[PDB]
């Protein structure tokens, strides 16, 4: 209920999914599959992920169905001619003057294929923009716009700022997650959601904006905290 809602947009050029939290976008290092292999298994044709969301993130996921479309979309990403807005629920009260984090990032890949990313002044130049959406008693909903698209960039930028994401197992704060559980939110996954993607359609050249609803769990969490105080 409903499988049809996974599909946000499709034509001959692109396919745009509302990726569920918990589902990997492709297979891991060993015996595993994700969204992209699942989709190829329904078809010889061209299909390629334009970008990635991590396993626990949900929301807007763009897949190219033509080489010309990947060509165009790669180039938009490179030239920062995409806007991806995410919503994150973060610890404490995000400060209004903190409009960006510019902390450079290093990644290592672990024996499992999983990634751990860290701020290092010797890492890859990275930038996220932030805009407070809603404030709760001990948390904030922030719109997080990665300019660069590094691995776990938002998760590490928010942590680095002093405001890690709710239920982030790698970079989060278990006491913040405890507090969310006692407030009765029911939250049971990383609160990070790719809410909107803006880009140019590679076939018609029109500017498009595609938005993903948050799942019921996220929504109930937020409802619980709005009316909590």
């Amino acid at each position: 209920a409903a499988l049809a809602d996974v599909i946000l947009y499709e034509d001959d050029h692109i396919l745009v999914l509302n990726k569920p939290s918990g589902t990997a976008v492709h297979g891991g290092s060993g015996l595993s599959f994700g969204v992209i292999e699942g989709l190829r298994a329904l078809r010889a044709r061209f299909l390629e992920l334009v970008h990635r969301l991590d396993r626990d993130t949900s929301g807007v996921l763009l897949v190219a169905k033509k080489r010309s479309a990947l060509r165009s979309l790669h180039e938009q990403l490179r030239e920062k001619g995409m806007q991806k807005d995410y919503l994150a629920l973060v610890r404490g009260q995000w400060q209004s003057h903190v409009k960006s984090v510019q902390a450079p990032l290093l990644k290592n890949i672990l024996q499992s294929g999983e990634r751990i990313v860290r701020v290092s002044q010797e890492g890859k130049p990275s930038e996220t923009r932030f805009k407070v959406e809603e404030r709760y008693a001990f948390a904030t909903l922030v719109r997080c716009s990665p300019v660069t698209g590094r691995t776990h960039q938002i998760r590490v930028h928010t942590q680095y700022a002093g405001h890690p994401i709710a239920f982030d197992d790698r970079y989060g704060d278990r006491e913040f997650d405890r507090q969310l559980t006692e407030a009765g939110t029911g939250l049971n996954r990383l609160f990070l959601h790719a809410a909107a993607l803006k880009f140019t359609h590679p076939g018609t050249g029109e500017v498009m904006r595609i938005e993903a609803p948050m799942d019921e769990g996220l929504k109930r969490c937020l409802q619980k905290l709005r009316n909590a105080r």
